Order: structure tokens, then C-alpha cells, then sequence
């Protein structure tokens, strides 16, 4: 079983992934995704979640007092606290695999500029904390990254959602708009098909991801 | 002004997207159909999306000026540089695949009349392109008129002391040159720790 809690100032953003869990995995008690409005933990009548950065400059920084209260309530010592940010360690398939066996993920969605560093630093003294990036680009907030993380992890959790690059794939029909499926794939020579696919993979990786070599 | 069209068999998942400087439309791929997928030629696990449905959908939605975007973990990397580039496009069409992918002939065909970009938003596997579409849309739209190479170091805000943890004193000093130097140092230190590849070093 896995419990996932997402904390965000835009709770409805996570509606698609909550309303995407098969009834079977929820009823088997194997997965539960809860979404929490960060403003639940604000202290002032204006429900402030951010403030100006120390040391100046434009941008806003999310308040440590608000986040601290939220995580105090939601997390336990067993929690894996995931903080998406473009400044994080890379989140990869290996990460997805590892987190797929966790009992409790809490995902703290920050907004542009980010969360006061003391929030993660404090949490790290009593739980495992992971600042991660899903890719080298900047979003306005962590919510899309949370969607990506939840999907990549949960699809590795048995029955929940239902090296080199992979080369091109083909299916019916055998001919379409003047383009034939490569005849080797229809040859019934499965050793040859494997070797063809390996070369396709090598060529595609060289062309698109030479870093992987 | 930009138009973004998203094509998907799960249009509900694209609810998280004024309009004004951009218009975003989401289209149900099934509006152009039996099934949308079948087993792969040459064998293997999973299903491949048939080219036929996609062809008709893209014929209606795309023009020769369209930038066709296809999220896939086998794509060229989508980075901040890509986002800057696409931020000046008139028309993005994002083809969301499911299962093992879309028949390659869809992209090959589209490429004879428009520019096509197969892209990865990162090295992991999703069940479908919808989440990636959301990521791309966000990354692009915040760069659109009227809205790297290092990791940013930590940020702080009030109070100056919290749970016995102080904001770095230099940030309270009002000395802009020292604040600038400290932040530059924190950025480089964080980058070498978390992303040594960005500074030209071997990954862990
Ligand atoms: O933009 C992202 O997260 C939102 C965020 C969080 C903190 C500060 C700025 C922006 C992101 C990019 N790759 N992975 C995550
Ligand atoms: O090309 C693929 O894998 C690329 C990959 C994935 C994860 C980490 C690194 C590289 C692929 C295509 N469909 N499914 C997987
Ligand atoms: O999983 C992704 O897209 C869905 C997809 C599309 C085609 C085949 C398999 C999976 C993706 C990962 N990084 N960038 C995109
Ligand atoms: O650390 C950051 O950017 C990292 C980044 C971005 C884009 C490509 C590579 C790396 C950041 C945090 N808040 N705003 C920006």
C-alpha cells in the first residue's frame, strides 16, 4: 500500500491524477492520493503563503512558518518528503523504482523562486527529504512535476494504474500513406528482428541522446 | 498570441490547463475514429497506437506552419532552451501517446508537411504524454511575451530566526556585493553537488 499526500496552493490541479486511480487499487487499499490546500495552514486573515526574499531581488519565497505547520501535521518519521524544484537532484526512472515501494510520500509543491530552505532542512532532521528536478526547465509551480512524479512512481506499483533509447514502433496497417512497415518485422526471424531493433536503438540514441554514450 | 492544440484519448486529464495571449484547445482523439491501438509488428509487449486515427486528427488540426510536438521518453531533450524557442511559435500541436507509443509513420508523415519535434521532458516513463504536455505548456507559456547553466542556491524569507534556524547573516547585511557573491557561491556549490554535469564533470 502507498499513501501519497500532495500539498499545494492549487489543489484542483491534482484532480486528474486523483480522479484516475482505478477503483480496484483504492478498494484493495493499495493506493490513496490525498490533496491538501496549503492555505489551510496560514496564520493571517490574508492567508499569506509567501514573502519577499532576504537579500533582496524580485521573486517571492514561500513562508517557512506556513510550510512547517503543514508538514508537522501531514508527515511522520516514516514519510519520504519529496520537494520538486529545478534545483533538485535529477528524478529518473531509477528514482521512480526506488520510491515505488515507499509507504508514504508527501509532495510539497512550491511556487516560483521556491520554499524557504529551512523547511526542508528542518524536516531532514526527522525524516528523509528529497529535493528533485524532473527536468531542466522552469515551471511556475511544482504541481505539474508532482503529476509526473506520481504517475512515474505509481505505474511501477503492481496493479495500481493498470542505457539506450527505444527505436520506432509499428502496428497495423502494413502500409499507410505510402509508408511500409519495415519488412524485417514481418519476417518471423526473431533473432534478426532483435538485431535490427538494437541497431535502430543505437542510431536513435546517437542522434538524439549522445550523452547516453 | 499563440494557439496550442492538445490531442489525447484522455481529454479529462488536461483540465489542469484569461486566455488572451494564448488559446489552448484539447481534442479527443476518438472523435476521428474501432480501437486506437494494436500489437506491435515484430512482437513485444504492450500496444502501439495505430497511425490511421492520428493521421486524420492531425490532417484537420495542423497546418504547414504548425510545430508538431510529440512527447516520448525516446525524444530529443526538452530543456529551457527549447522552451524559449517554442515561446515564439504561432501554433503548437501536442500529440499525446499512450501505451508503448505511436506508430512511427505518424511523425514521418507529418514531417513531410510541417516541422515535427519528438521530445523527452526527462528520463522516466509515464503511462501517457498528457502529463508531459502539461509540463511543456507551463514551461513555454511563462516565457511568452506578455506573461540557465547553474542551479539556484537556497532562498529565505521572514522570520530571520525560526525553530532555532537562522537566515544566513550575510542576507541580512544589506551588502549587495556580498549577497551577490554569497549567492553565486551557493549556486556553484549546489550545482557541483547535485548536477556536476552542468559544470562539465562526470555524473555520480
Ligand atoms: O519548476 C519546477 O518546479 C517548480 C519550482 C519549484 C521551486 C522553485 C521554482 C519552481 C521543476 C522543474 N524541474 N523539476 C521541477
Ligand atoms: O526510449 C525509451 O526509454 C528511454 C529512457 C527511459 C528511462 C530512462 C532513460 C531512458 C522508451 C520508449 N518507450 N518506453 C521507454
Ligand atoms: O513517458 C513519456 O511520454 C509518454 C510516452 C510516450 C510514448 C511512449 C511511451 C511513453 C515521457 C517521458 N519523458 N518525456 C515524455
Ligand atoms: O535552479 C533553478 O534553475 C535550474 C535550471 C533551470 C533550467 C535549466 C537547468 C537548470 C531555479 C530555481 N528557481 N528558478 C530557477
Amino acid at each position: 500500500s502507498m499513501k501519497i499526500d500532495v500539498v499545494t496552493i492549487f489543489p484542483e490541479y491534482l484532480q486528474p491524477v486523483r480522479q484516475s486511480l482505478p477503483g480496484k487499487a483504492i478498494d484493495a487499499g493499495l493506493v490513496d492520493v490525498a490533496v491538501h490546500d496549503l492555505r489551510r495552514w496560514t496564520h493571517d486573515v490574508h492567508k499569506s503563503v509567501d514573502d519577499s526574499p532576504y537579500g533582496g531581488g524580485p521573486g517571492m519565497v514561500m513562508k517557512p512558518t506556513v510550510w512547517g505547520d503543514a508538514l508537522d501535521e501531514i508527515c511522520t518519521s516514516e514519510t519520504l518528503l519529496v520537494v520538486p524544484t529545478p534545483a533538485g537532484y535529477p528524478f529518473t526512472q531509477e528514482t521512480a523504482w526506488q520510491w515505488s515501494t515507499e509507504d508514504h510520500l508527501v509532495i510539497a509543491c512550491g511556487r516560483y523562486e521556491g520554499i524557504d530552505q529551512r523547511v526542508a532542512d528542518d524536516a531532514a532532521t526527522r525524516m528523509r527529504v528529497r529535493e528533485v528536478s524532473i527536468g531542466d526547465y522552469v515551471l511556475n509551480g511544482g504541481e505539474a512535476a508532482a503529476l509526473v512524479i506520481i504517475e512515474a512512481v505509481l505505474r511501477l506499483v503492481p496493479g495500481v494504474l493498470g542505457s539506450l533509447l527505444e527505436g520506432p514502433s509499428y502496428t497495423r496497417p502494413p502500409s499507410w500513406r505510402g509508408m511500409d512497415v519495415p519488412p524485417v518485422l514481418l519476417s518471423g526471424d526473431h533473432a534478426k528482428i532483435a538485431a535490427w531493433r538494437a541497431e535502430q536503438s543505437r542510431q536513435r540514441t546517437i542522434e538524439r541522446r549522445p550523452d547516453l554514450l
